[PDB]
């Protein structure tokens, strides 16, 4: 297959799984989104506007928390908008996304 291929035993190529639960018009959710979008990372947004079930699903994963947003990286619970910004401020976010 013609091209410049990288070898290092990746086998099956997968990248970090990045997830965010949101309300579309939540100013905190929007701030969190801006941040990831700024990084250029690939992520999945679970926009649960008016969805009671999904909030419950969320809470199950988010340590009982129903506040928004809720962020996850490689199935690790990161937390809310606050949390991710603190991580970025400390130089800790990029190693997770990761680089």
């Amino acid at each position: 297959m013609r091209g410049s291929h990288h070898h290092h035993h990746h086998g099956s190529a997968v990248s970090a799984k990045i997830e965010i639960y949101t309300w579309s018009t939540c100013p905190f959710c929007m701030r969190a989104l801006a941040l990831l979008k700024r990084k250029g990372v690939e992520f999945q947004e679970y926009c649960i506007d008016g969805d009671n079930e999904a909030r419950e699903a969320m809470a199950a994963r988010a340590n009982g928390k129903r506040s928004l947003p809720q962020i996850f990286i490689d199935d690790q619970h990161i937390g809310g908008c606050d949390d991710i910004y603190i991580l970025d401020g400390a130089g800790k976010l990029d190693p997770l996304l990761h680089s």
